[PDB]
């Protein structure tokens, strides 16, 4: 097929981990026969089967991963909804309505997957039709919007939007006196994955959001990996976990967080969650949390089994913050790439808001 989106040939920016120890170029080097334009699930997987071949897959309209047939059970959903992205792929949205629904975009590096670029597309979080019951922990949903696992590396998420969509948590029903939880995390990055850059993206309206380093026992595999750079993104109405990281080395700068500690549906808990052996370097970020007094600024960065967190020139409700008294060790590791962290202002944050997410490339 032909190439419509001209920016489809782009590679991740010099800035970020996805450009360290190798470049992320997706299917740029795709041959004309590896340049598709899918409009439905059949075509989508049909193209994706080019496997490790350089490919440019253009999304036109909404792709209903369910193919119109709702999932009968867990098996069914597992079987059909987990769409895999093969190495050297560039999934780019066309125009403003590039959307995916009833599924999960999986970047599983078990078969060597690497060098992926999901760009300019909306992914509405999937609804698990058969949540497991962890007695004492109640109902638990299974699928995310996008999962990067099993060593996957050199992935670039840009102008992507992950949201709950037409089905938000306040629409949950209740099964056996418990709340039928049908949403898992929005974006996951686990089991050895590395070199990831998320930019100009929007995660809006969701509970458990981004979990990096799924388990704090997996250490050995996760140790010294999971380098994620997040900049110019917007986390709006997300309950917890901008990055909630174990082992990882998160670089979140010039991002826009906006929520409300008393929201009716997604109550702000924190943004950065420093987990076991995790480290986060926050800079020039904008934290606009309704109902959050400056005298409680440390609510934005919560501890777990970690401590390495450093922030620079970020703001809470339009004014400089000081997380220094929150009790964290300094981020001593170096950032290999060169970068310009712009001084966060109302203009900037306002600007970042306008250009974050799909349909705005």
């Amino acid at each position: 097929a032909e190439l419509v989106s001209d920016k489809a040939l782009e590679s991740a920016p010099t800035v970020g981990w996805a450009s360290q120890n190798g470049f992320t170029t997706g299917g740029a080097a795709a041959t004309s026969d590896n340049i598709y334009i899918v409009t439905n699930i059949s075509e989508f997987t049909s193209a994706l089967s080019a496997g490790a071949e350089a490919k440019i897959i253009q999304i036109k309209g909404t792709i209903d991963i369910s193919g119109g047939t709702p999932y009968t059970d867990f098996a069914d959903q597992k079987a059909r909804s987990q769409i895999n992205i093969p190495a050297n792929t560039t999934v780019i949205g066309l125009g403003t309505d590039a959307k995916f629904i009833n599924g999960s975009l999986i970047i599983d590096g078990t078969d060597g997957t690497n060098n992926v670029i999901i760009r300019n597309v909306y992914i509405q979080t999937p609804i698990d039709v058969e949540p497991h019951y962890e007695k004492g922990d109640g109902w638990n949903a299974e699928w995310d919007a996008m999962n990067i696992t099993n060593g996957a590396h050199h992935v670039w998420i840009d102008h992507v939007t992950i949201s709950d969509g037409n089905f938000t948590d306040d629409m949950y029903t209740t099964k056996d006196g418990e709340t039928y939880v049908q949403h898992d995390g929005a974006l996951d990055i686990k089991r050895g994955s590395d070199y990831v850059t998320i930019s100009n993206s929007l995660i809006d309206q969701h509970d458990k959001t981004m979990l990096i380093g799924h388990s704090d026992s997996n250490g050995s595999q996760d140790k010294g990996k999971l380098h994620v750079t997040l900049f110019n993104n917007v986390f709006n109405r997300v309950t917890e976990r901008a990055p909630r990281v174990r082992y990882g080395s998160i670089h979140s700068f010039n991002n826009v967080f906006k929520g409300d500690a008393k929201d009716p549906v997604y109550r702000y808990q924190y943004s950065f969650g420093i987990g076991t052996s995790g480290s986060v370097l926050s800079e020039g970020n904008s934290f606009t949390i309704a109902n959050l007094s400056a005298s409680k600024a440390c609510k934005v960065v919560k501890k777990f089994n970690g401590s390495i967190f450093s922030d620079n020139g970020s703001v809470l409700n339009g004014s400089a913050v000081d997380l220094s008294g929150c009790g964290f060790s300094a981020y001593t590791s170096k950032i290999p790439y060169i970068y310009d962290v712009q001084p966060m202002t109302t203009e900037l944050a306002q600007s970042i808001t306008d250009n974050a997410g799909s349909g705005k490339l």
